[PDB]
């Protein structure tokens, strides 16, 4: 079961004869709840997915400024004005200057001038309001039957919650089934916060943060640009002439100032699926429905073999794989003691009560060793297969 | 000597053998100089004025709004915008809006609003900006000729200054001449101010004060009006409208505030010439060019009439006219004295020498009587006036 | 003369048995250097420039990566290598993935990870080296003519100055000569720095700040850059792969960094000739051999008047303008009083003999009045052009 590839792996055990059992999920964790009498199950959160934000803004962070103008008004002749100010995309400026004596001047002081340049959006990141609504918790459940890691992507089942469908059923074939309640309400607070995008990159911004960004940004159906000061400077006037600027890519400052976000990516189908990192939710599993498949099966008794030796697991638990050779749809019995003599069966078996359930069924067993030195033993007789093993 | 009806008058009295006499002149106010041998001079500051300033800036004081257009989105979705935002002659806000089911919204959160209007002065109040080297002076003087109120405003000479005409003459028939060297140019007791002008009235007022105006204003040769905002007013809005409203006509506020700044008047006749009602000037007087006339003219052999008694004049001073009626061209002595019976000159002619020129000419003659007690006399021997007169 | 109109000015005089007064230059500041007996001067720094400086470096700020590829190895199974780990152009980082049999390998551990890409890049800051031995001056100066606006379009002397000399000489053509003297090669600032270039924009930068950017950087024409992790992140490995991002255009960031570093203009009439600013240059001014063109003549003493009258400017002179409508090849006195007697003067002129060399032309003049209330005066007897001035 596919706990046993993440890193973080939490085992929550129920008690006996509980009904239900609380977890906490989150993207890079699993859990493994398991209860006395029923087959573990495995539990994590693959994905939060939220489909169709809306754009609200777009925030330019370059502009390719074009087209400047200016004009100027000789100290106490008037003051100057362009066509341009008339228009919303000039982001004009309006300013006195020292003027030249030697310039038709008329007295000491200060002439008036006033400059406009074209301002263009050249790159801006867009920003998406969250359909709150909208987001899917994407469940992955497996339980411990003994499949071997090549059949896990196709046992595992995948559930989807949203406040539609806060209790879900997993059914799994002849061990019975499962019922999850996810808190998909209460886990997160994208109420206050956008999508953020960037040409392949994307993120999620408290909605406070980017509307105080000091970046020109636009309406996100398409209006003017509305604080072109935040990208535009003027040089302050020389006497005859006001000479104007864009500053420079604010990409690299603004990726820095996101760097606290959590990232987003955007799905390689959809056009408008984001696929959220480092969302997490809780649930409660109802495990009382689950049963053991092979309860009822005899013991094997028959010689088996290891088809790969009991590796150790960061989760200092052992896994193995099993082959019944011959003639046997049958239960493996499965010790771990002190000794040979098997006196008694100090480790606990994670797949709870794994079965061979046809001649060539390559049965995959997680035991949870004693600390020190101890003996895994699998099977019955003079055929017993045995490993030495260390906490 | 129109300084007799001037109602505010200073007497200056030169001294003895100085060539330039000194004086200064006030926007209602007259200079009459008076020198030991030399014929009176009445100097008058007609007024101080600026031929065509330069219109700085347009203040509308009254605003029509029209046409006004909205935009509104529901709260899930983005910032609402308008074509209207882009056009300069819109005054336009941005709100966001209680919404929901009432609305056909999706959501019950804060909607997004943004309402244009078409903004256009109606009225507004015209800036001018003043530069006092343009500023011309006009100076009004007469000699004590002793002619009839009448013939007053052909002998008054009129004298125009300018930053050129840094000193004039002005000559008298029979008297000779004198000449100006006033100052008018630094005389004036304004600096960086506008002439500030409404419909048939006007005022000049600070720069700085009519920059701080919290009014619309337009740049002098046109474009667009660039603080609309505090005019227009938009009433907070409903779910789905927002009302906006033009102000009414600032005009009574306005010139409320302008009621402590000195007055102007824009010409009766020229197109451009501006009255300024005060500054003042310093001048001094080339009195020792002027000639009494006809000195050496025989005295009145015969009977005289008065014809306008004498009467008393607010500056201390006696005026009266006297026709003569035979043997015209001749000196008519006035005499001021205590004694009747023994006169001597004890009083102070101002009409320094007066003469008739033909036969039932009528003088006029004025003259500053002694304190207490007094006769007036006006020719000799028998057939002479005397009147009474006190102090 | 043009110094007239520079945003600030200085004044420093001499006294006689002094010579070689002492100024200071600095690139938009003038200083007035007077003597009692000589014409007064006028200078100021016209352009600090160096020519085709040495390449230290060129700073990466935008990076593109390309041909990204990674080799993997299971855990206890030796180091992952790639061939791209050893060449220039290729970015790697080496580093270990968590495995396990959901991940391919045989046994649970930490295997190697090593991933390369190809390092390009699409632009870069240039750093060029401060060669003081090139650092070219150009000075301008100039006596008081007396010249009218316009003639400053020629009349200036401009002087190239160079490590490669320490003084040089003014001709002055009716006015004697000066000597200049610079220190030239040792007034700089630019003890340790580069010139830093981005496309159509330049600093001055700090030496070891430059070299010390968190950046990829090239030494000279080089094939390699010398860092590459700076502008390479990889996220951390997922099973058997890890992948690697460009951060953003730092340029930004950079010029946000290079904001308060002295400018740079390239000029554009040849390649990499480059403009500084802030240059300086302490000096001294060899005024003796200076002379005045016209002390002998006469006093003008006809008809003249004002044709650009008086007035303050900024730096505290009064300037005028005035015109001889014909007379005698003649000297202008202008003298400062505080009474009309004009016999009794307190102030300074700055024109110490303005030649009126020809009837049909304007002298252009400056004078400096004492704090409180005054008299300009200019010409003498009947021409009494006064004009009354304050502080």
């Amino acid at each position: 079961a596919h706990c046993i590839g993440i890193t973080d792996r939490d085992f929550i055990e129920g008690v006996h004869g509980g009904t239900w059992v609380s977890a906490t999920l989150e993207q890079d964790k699993c859990v493994t709840v398991m209860a006395p009498d029923k087959p573990s199950l495995d539990i994590s959160l693959e994905t939060v997915a939220i489909d169709g934000p809306a754009e609200a803004r777009k925030v330019c962070y370059s502009a390719v400024l074009t087209n400047v103008k200016i004009n100027d008004k000789c100290p106490s002749t008037g003051e100057a004005h362009l066509e341009e100010e008339n228009e919303g995309d000039n982001a004009c400026k309006r300013t006195y200057s020292d003027r030249g004596w030697g310039n038709g001047c008329g007295l000491f002081g200060k002439g008036s001038i006033v400059a406009c340049a074209k301002f263009t959006c050249a790159k801006s990141m867009s920003l998406f309001e969250v359909d709150q609504t909208k987001i899917q918790y994407v469940i992955r459940a497996q339980l411990h039957v003994g499949a071997k890691q090549e059949n896990w992507n196709t046992d595992i089942k995948t559930l989807k919650f949203d406040a539609l469908s806060g209790s879900q059923e997993a059914e799994f074939t002849g061990y019975g089934r499962a019922t999850l309640e996810c808190q998909v309400q209460t886990a997160v607070d994208f109420s206050n916060s956008y999508i953020a995008e960037m040409e392949k990159e994307s993120w999620i911004v408290d909605k406070q943060w980017a509307q105080d960004l000091t970046l020109p940004w636009q309406s996100g159906s398409g209006g003017v640009w509305r604080e072109m000061h935040h990208l535009v400077e003027f040089e302050p006037p020389h006497a005859a002439t006001i000479k104007v600027l864009a500053l420079g890519n604010q990409e690299g400052s603004l990726k820095t100032a996101l760097t606290g976000a959590m990232r987003v990516t955007k799905d390689t189908n959809n056009s408008k699926l984001y696929k959220l990192h480092g969302g997490h939710v809780a649930c409660r599993v109802k495990l009382s429905a689950l049963t053991l498949k092979g309860t009822s099966y005899k013991i094997c008794t028959d010689k088996m073999f290891f088809v790969k030796n009991p590796t150790d697991t960061g989760h200092g638990t052992v896994v193995m794989q099993v082959k019944v050779s011959k003639g046997a749809p049958c239960r493996i019995p499965v010790i771990v003691a002190d000794d040979l003599t098997a006196a008694i069966n100090k480790g606990i078996l994670v797949t709870v009560n794994p079965i061979a359930s046809t001649n060539d069924d390559e049965v995959l067993i997680e035991v949870n060793p004693p600390f020190g030195d101890s003996y895994i033993i699998v099977g019955r007789g003079d055929s017993r297969l045995t490993y030495q093993w260390h906490k």
